[PDB]
This record gives structure tokens, C-alpha cells and sequence, in this order.
């Protein structure tokens, strides 16, 4: 029953998923707000810890014990560069721990602080709580992914992670080969495959390129910007909205957090909008001294603000090659994962980059990645028994 079951997991910087294999298909499992992704946030509050949607709701008014990007400092040490450099960003508290960073928080009005492996925890006991809501039973058996380059300590940490949150973990699995395991890529047969992952999420990109011998996955390269993602890309258009604003009635929003904070959830849906429409439009009623911002953005434009950062996304494609010592022609499989790439304008640069190539993206982007650990929980539980 519950013992012969076992889940898949998305652990994102931003956003986690979490799969089911069952009955011969995979099914991605919606939260009780019926997203089938759900945000990487943990807020503390007077009265209670929320996790997830309604983390993320109320982040405007709590940013300084909403905690996020805890997968940027699971694994690490206080003193590390990236997490000095990362402190300097975040609006809440990360203190010392004998060389081990610590998120300090107000929780019911007292002063907690919590290791990145808890607050993963809170997230990975949100995802089974989804699974077991789905499922009617108890699942604990799980599948949790990674990216390619974490090194030993944050496999660990991440593991721990998944231990606090009473998971068993059947294995530590690499984001690009679930991803490469979602679209059947490691049952071609004989002879070496070159899989090249194409991986645009919220606020990281990464290129990881795989051969797929025999079943058997070896990481040749791996490249990106930690620091790019989604979440540049509705900066982008905030600063067009912002100067438009300036245009049309002679006054400058910049410095209302909550005029800024609207606009910006706005210009994200409409992100979304324009990569299934040539526009999208703005309808944001009192956005700033009583004044209603109802404007509309072609796709031409929004592909314009974003142009530089849309082409910085092949520099890392060709890093991958060059170490991996392969080329364009020697790459079988392009796979696209995060939500991003489902942005047209994208989806060609990658393409023409590859002489006009086919590319992996019938199953969601954002969905992928659990899709594949679903199907190895799947393997691993069954060869269990
Ligand atoms: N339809 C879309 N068109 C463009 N961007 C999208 C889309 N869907 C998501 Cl999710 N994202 C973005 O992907 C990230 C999560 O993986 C977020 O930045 C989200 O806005």
C-alpha cells in the first residue's frame, strides 16, 4: 500500500514540485490552491508558520521573517563567498553558527533561527502533506533532485532535509537526469546519447550536458548564471511600466514599496500572457495617488527590454560544449526545464543556435524534473519490493 508507494520531488529555488508514478502515468500533484507547483517559502508569523502560496502572499507585508533561497545556502559554510555575497540581498536575518549560517526569525513573537536543511524540511514536509492529500495514505518513500554541480556536503544536507521531514529517501537524484529520465532519453538502447538540459527557472540558469551510455548517466559539463532567471525578466518590464507611468502623468512610483510590489506581480502575469499572446494587458485600479494604470505591452517589446539578457543565455550553451569538447552536431537531445523557457523568443535563440533543432518540451517545463524523480521513485521502490 503505502510501503510499495514512493514520490518524486522538485526541491527549486524558487518553486517545488512533487510527482506521483501510479497506474502507468505520471500525475504532477496540484496543492489545496490547486497549483501544481508550489513556492520555496516559509514565512513565520504572530500566530503561525505558513509554507508555500500563502508564504509568498504575504511576503510584502512580513519580509523580514519570510524566509527563501535556502537552497542557496544548504550545504555551505558562513565564511563561503557565495553565501556573503547572497547575504547582502536577502531582507532577512542569517547569523553564525560555529561556521554554519542560520536563518534568524520573530516566530510568535520570539527570536528562532533555523539551519537551511530545516527550512528545506518545512518545504519537503509541505510536498508530502500534498501527496498524502492526493494519494488518501501516508507516502514516504521519496526521490529528491539536486542540481548537477552540488557537491557532497549540500547531497547531504539535502538528504537531512528530506530525514527531518520524515522522508525515507530512496536516492539523491541530478536535476538534469530526472529530466532526461521524464522524456525517456536513457531507454534509446545501445550507444552513447549527448543530452544538453536547458534548465531557465525564477532566479537560476543552468546548461548541463549528459551522455546516456547504456542506461548509465555521466555529467560531462556543466555552466550558467546562479543569478538569472524569471524574476529578471519581470524586473525588466517593471522599469518600462515605471518610466511609462513617468510619460502619462509626470510622477515617479520607484519609491512606493506597494506601487512597485503590485506592478510587479502584474508584470509577471503578463510575462506569462505573452508567451501564448502578441500582447498582454495591464489593469491595476489606485496604482499610485489614486491613478488607474491600464496599459497594454506587445510581445515585440517585451522582447526587446529583455534582448541582452534572452542572448547571454547561449554564452553558457557554448561553455558547455567547449568542456565537454563537443559539438553542435554531437549534442541528440536538446531538453528544456523552468518555467522560462516556455518564453517564445527563447525557444528560438536555443533553436537557430542548433541549426534549426527539434526541442524536448511537451511535458511543462516547471514540471519535468519531478516528472522524472517520479518515475525513479517508481523503479527504486518496485526493485525494493
Ligand atoms: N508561461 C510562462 N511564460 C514565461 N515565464 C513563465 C511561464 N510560466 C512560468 Cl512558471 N514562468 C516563469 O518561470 C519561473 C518559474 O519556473 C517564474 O519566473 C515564472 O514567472
Amino acid at each position: 500500500m503505502a510501503k510499495a508507494a514512493a514520490i518524486g520531488i522538485d526541491l527549486g529555488t524558487t518553486y517545488s514540485c512533487v510527482g506521483v508514478f501510479q497506474h502507468g502515468k505520471v500525475e504532477i500533484i496540484a496543492n489545496d490552491q490547486g497549483n501544481r507547483t508550489t513556492p520555496s517559502y516559509v514565512a513565520f508569523t504572530d500566530t503561525e508558520r505558513l509554507i508555500g502560496d500563502a508564504a509568498k502572499n504575504q511576503v510584502a507585508l512580513n519580509p523580514q521573517n519570510t524566509v527563501f533561497d535556502a537552497k542557496r545556502l544548504i550545504g555551505r559554510k558562513f565564511g563561503d563567498p557565495v553565501v556573503q555575497s547572497d547575504m547582502k540581498h536577502w531582507p532577512f536575518q542569517v547569523i553564525n553558527d560555529g561556521d554554519k549560517p542560520k536563518v534568524q526569525v520573530s516566530y510568535k513573537g520570539e527570536t528562532k533561527a533555523f539551519y537551511p536543511e530545516e527550512i528545506s524540511s518545512m518545504v519537503l514536509t509541505k510536498m508530502k502533506e500534498i501527496a498524502e492529500a492526493y494519494l488518501g495514505y501516508p507516502v514516504t518513500n521519496a526521490v529528491i533532485t539536486v542540481p548537477a554541480y552540488f557537491n557532497d556536503s549540500q547531497r547531504q544536507a539535502t538528504k537531512d532535509a528530506g530525514v527531518i521531514a520524515g522522508l525515507n529517501v530512496l536516492r539523491i537524484i541530478n536535476e538534469p537526469t530526472a529530466a532526461a529520465i521524464a522524456y525517456g532519453l536513457d531507454r534509446t538502447g545501445k550507444g552513447e546519447r549527448n543530452v544538453l538540459i536547458f534548465d531557465l527557472g525564477g532566479g537560476t540558469f543552468d546548461v548541463s550536458i549528459l551522455t546516456i551510455d547504456d542506461g548509465i548517466f555521466e555529467v560531462k559539463a556543466t555552466a550558467g548564471d546562479t543569478h538569472l532567471g524569471g524574476e529578471d525578466f519581470d524586473n525588466r518590464l517593471v522599469n518600462h511600466f515605471v518610466e511609462e507611468f513617468k510619460r502619462k502623468h509626470k510622477k515617479d512610483i520607484s519609491q512606493n514599496k506597494r506601487a512597485v510590489r503590485r506592478l510587479r506581480t502584474a508584470c509577471e502575469r503578463a510575462k506569462r500572457t505573452l508567451s501564448s499572446s502578441t500582447q498582454a494587458s495591464l489593469e491595476i485600479d489606485s496604482l499610485f495617488e489614486g491613478i488607474d494604470f491600464y496599459t497594454s505591452i506587445t510581445r515585440a517589446r517585451f522582447e526587446e527590454l529583455c534582448s541582452d539578457l534572452f542572448r547571454s543565455t547561449l554564452e553558457p550553451v557554448e561553455k558547455a560544449l567547449r568542456d565537454a569538447k563537443l559539438d553542435k552536431a554531437q549534442i541528440h537531445d536538446l531538453v528544456l526545464v523552468g518555467g522560462s523557457t516556455r518564453i517564445p523568443k527563447v525557444q528560438k535563440l536555443l533553436q537557430d543556435f542548433f541549426n534549426g533543432r527539434d526541442l524536448n518540451k511537451s511535458i511543462n517545463p516547471d514540471e519535468a524534473v519531478a516528472y522524472g524523480a517520479a518515475v525513479q521513485a517508481a523503479i527504486l521502490i518496485k526493485s525494493t519490493r
